[PDB]
Order: C-alpha cells, then structure tokens, then sequence
C-alpha cells in the first residue's frame, strides 16, 4: 500500500506537470551536473538558463506524465516499464545509477514544493526501489551490463 498512499500524493504534481517537470530537472542538473551531458538536447546549457528553460520544463512533463501512468499500475508494470528499459539501455545508453539520482531529486522535489511529508517519502523511496529493480533486471535481459 506504498502505491495506494502514493497516488494521493501525486495529485499536485498532475495538477501541473510542466512545473514540477521543469524543476525536477533542474534540481537534478544543479546537483548533479554530469547527468545533463547524457542529454545530447541539453548538454552545454549555461546553469544559469537551466531553470524555466521550455525544452527543458516539456521533457520533465513527459518525464513525469510516464511516472505518473508507472505509479496508476501500482506494480503490474511491465508491459509499460519494457519499453522504457529498452530505449534507455538501446538508444539513450543510460546507465542505471542514473536512474537513483533523479529518484532522490524527484523525493526532494516533492517534499519541498508538493507537500509529500516524511511517511510520504518513505513510500515514495520503496515504490521507486521496485521501480528502479525491475529496471536493473530488464537491463541485464538487455545485456547493458549488471
Ligand atoms: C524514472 C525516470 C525516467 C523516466 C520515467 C523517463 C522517461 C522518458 C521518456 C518517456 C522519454 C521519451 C521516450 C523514450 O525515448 O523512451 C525519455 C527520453 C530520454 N530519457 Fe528518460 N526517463 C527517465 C530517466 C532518465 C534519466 C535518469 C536520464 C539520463 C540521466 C534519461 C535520459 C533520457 C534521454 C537522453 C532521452 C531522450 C530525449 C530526447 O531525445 O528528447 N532518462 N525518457
């Protein structure tokens, strides 16, 4: 019941997803600077025009809309979650540490601007570490790694 309480938390951020997906990954680029180059559309953006950067905010939406729709499955995912273990390892080449790293940003996130409170957060981090296994398991059916 991790996902049961999470969607109760996640109505502010589908109340506005180009918002919250904008700093999302704005949080994620300022503290974790080495990420932006894995996307080749926003690699070499001063720091300074990170924030409220539209092509920016628009990838966060979608980023956050496919969370949205992995979360509403609360764990029967896979038919939504393959195709996204597929692109990351084929096209985009992400290795999945990265995938910890916006994880720990999007709970920061959400703690701060959309009112996710300490029992949230720990519901959140043990959804997202399902998440995140099953991720690491169809990568290694990839063959991109261990
Ligand atoms: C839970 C986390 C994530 C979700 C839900 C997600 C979702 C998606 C979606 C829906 C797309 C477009 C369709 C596709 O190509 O699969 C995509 C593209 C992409 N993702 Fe992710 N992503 C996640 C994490 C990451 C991370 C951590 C990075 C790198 C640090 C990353 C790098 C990329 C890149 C480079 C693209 C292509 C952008 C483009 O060419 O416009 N993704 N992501």
């Amino acid at each position: 019941a991790d996902f049961d309480a999470v969607l109760k938390c996640w109505g502010p951020v589908e109340a506005d997803y180009t918002t919250m997906g904008g700093l999302v990954l704005t949080r994620l680029f300022k503290e974790h600077p080495e990420t932006q180059k894995l996307f080749p559309k926003f690699a070499g953006i001063a720091q300074a025009d990170i924030a409220g950067n539209a092509a920016i905010s628009a990838h966060g939406a979608t980023v956050l809309k496919k969370l949205g729709e992995l979360l509403k499955a609360k764990g029967s995912h896979a038919a939504i979650l393959k195709p996204l273990a597929n692109s990351h390892a084929t096209k985009h080449k992400i290795p999945i540490n990265n995938f910890k790293l916006i994880s720990e940003v999007l709970v920061k996130v959400m703690h701060e601007k959309a009112g996710l409170d300490a029992g949230g957060q720990t519901a959140l981090r043990n959804v997202m570490g399902i998440i995140i296994a099953d991720l690491e398991a169809n990568y290694k059916e990839l063959g991109f790694s261990g």
